[PDB]
C-alpha cells in the first residue's frame, strides 16, 4: 500500500501522549493534520518498528488505526491522532468520566468486530491481534468511532487472554474471540474484569484456567448474553468466529439507536452472584417486542 517516507523537518511536534512497550508516542502536526508519532528512544528498537510498520501497512480500514507515513532518520511512525484516547480512559480512567449508553456500548463492540474480521479475513495469511482490550482501542468523533491499534506488551493482558494462549498451546485467531466477549462485558458492566480476584497476573490466569470467568449480568438480554457466553468458551472451536460476531452485532443495532450521539454528558459513579449493567436496557426491550 501507499507509505510515505516523511521528512522531520516538515513535522511540528507538540507533546507526549503516553507510550508503548518501546517507543514514545506525542502529538504533533503534518501537513495541517492531526498526527501521532511513535519515536524510537534507542536503536535497539529497530526489529520491532519494521513489524509494526510492515504490518500497519497491510492494513487498511475504518476501525483500525491509519498510518499515514514514516520518517527514516529518526526512526518513527506517523498516525491519524485520536483525539478522544483509550476506551480504558473513557471506561475507567480519571474523572469526570463520560456518560454513555447502551447503544454506544454495542456500536463500539461492533466496531472493533469488524476492524478484527478484517484482520482475520487477510490474505495471503489471515492475521490476528492476540492482545485485545480496551487500551488497545482508540476513540474518535466524539468518543463515537473506535480503532484498534497495538500499543504492544514489555514481556495488564491477563484479564483479556484467552486460557489457551497463556497456557502456552497452538492458539488461532479464536483467541481474539475470547478477548472480545471480555470487552463487550466490560463495557455493559463498567467494571474491570476480574477485580475480584485482584493480586497478581497469574491468580486471574489461574482462575480463568479452572473456568472463572466474569459473572453475569442482570436483565441482561438472552441474545447477547448467548454471544457473550460463547466467546468465554475454554474450547475454541465453540467460539463464534468474527464474521458471525459482526453478522449478529450489525442486525443486533436496530434495537440501539443514538450510537452517534457524541460522549457530551457527565457521570457520577458507585459499584454494589450477578451484577448490574452500567447501561440501560429498557428501551431495547421496548423496540424489541414492537418487532417480535
Ligand atoms: C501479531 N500482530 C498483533 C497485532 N497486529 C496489529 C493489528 C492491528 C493493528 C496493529 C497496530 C500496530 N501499531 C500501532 O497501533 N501502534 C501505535 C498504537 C498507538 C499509538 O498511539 C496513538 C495513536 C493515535 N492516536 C493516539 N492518541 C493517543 C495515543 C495515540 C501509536 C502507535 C501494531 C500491530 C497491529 C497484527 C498481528
Amino acid at each position: 500500500g501507499p507509505l510515505h517516507m516523511i521528512d522531520y523537518k516538515e513535522i511540528e511536534v507538540e507533546e507526549v501522549v503516553g507510550r508503548g512497550a518501546f517507543g514514545v508516542v506525542c502529538k504533533a502536526k503534518w501537513r495541517a493534520k492531526d498526527v501521532a508519532i511513535k519515536q524510537i528512544e534507542s536503536e535497539s528498537e529497530r526489529k520491532a518498528f519494521i513489524v509494526e510498520l510492515r504490518q500497519l501497512s497491510r492494513v487498511n480500514h475504518p476501525n483500525i488505526v491509519k498510518l499515514y507515513g514514516a520518517c527514516l532518520n529518526p526512526v518513527c511512525l506517523v498516525m491519524e491522532y485520536a483525539e478522544g484516547g483509550s476506551l480504558y480512559n473513557v471506561l475507567h480512567g480519571a474523572e469526570p468520566l463520560p456518560y454513555y449508553t447502551a447503544a454506544h456500548a454495542m456500536s463500539w463492540c461492533l466496531q472493533c468486530s469488524q476492524g478484527v474480521a478484517y484482520l482475520h479475513s487477510m490474505q495471503p495469511k489471515a492475521l490476528i491481534h492476540r492482545d485485545l482490550k480496551p487500551p488497545n482501542l482508540l476513540l474518535v468523533a466524539g468518543g463515537t468511532v473506535l480503532k484498534i491499534c497495538d500499543f504492544g506488551t514489555a514481556c495488564g493482558s491477563a484479564a483479556w487472554m484467552a486460557p489457551e494462549v497463556f497456557e502456552g498451546s497452538n492458539y488461532s485467531e479464536k483467541c481474539d474471540v475470547f478477548s472480545w466477549g471480555i470487552i463487550l462485558w466490560e463495557v455493559i458492566t463498567r467494571r474491570k474484569p476480574f477485580d475480584e480476584i485482584g493480586g497478581p497476573a497469574f491468580r486471574i490466569m489461574w482462575a480463568v484456567h479452572n473456568g472463572t470467568r466474569p459473572p453475569l449480568i442482570k436483565n441482561l438480554p438472552k441474545p447477547i448474553e448467548s454471544l457473550m457466553t460463547r466467546c468465554w468458551s475454554k474450547d475454541p472451536s465453540q467460539r463464534p468466529s468474527m464474521e458471525e460476531i459482526v453478522k449478529i452485532m450489525t442486525h443486533l443495532m436496530r434495537y440501539f439507536p443514538g450510537a452517534d450521539e457524541p460522549l457530551q454528558y457527565p457521570c457520577q459513579h458507585s459499584l454494589p452472584g450477578r451484577v448490574e449493567p452500567y447501561v440501560d436496557f429498557a428501551e431495547f426491550y421496548r423496540l424489541w417486542s414492537v418487532d417480535h
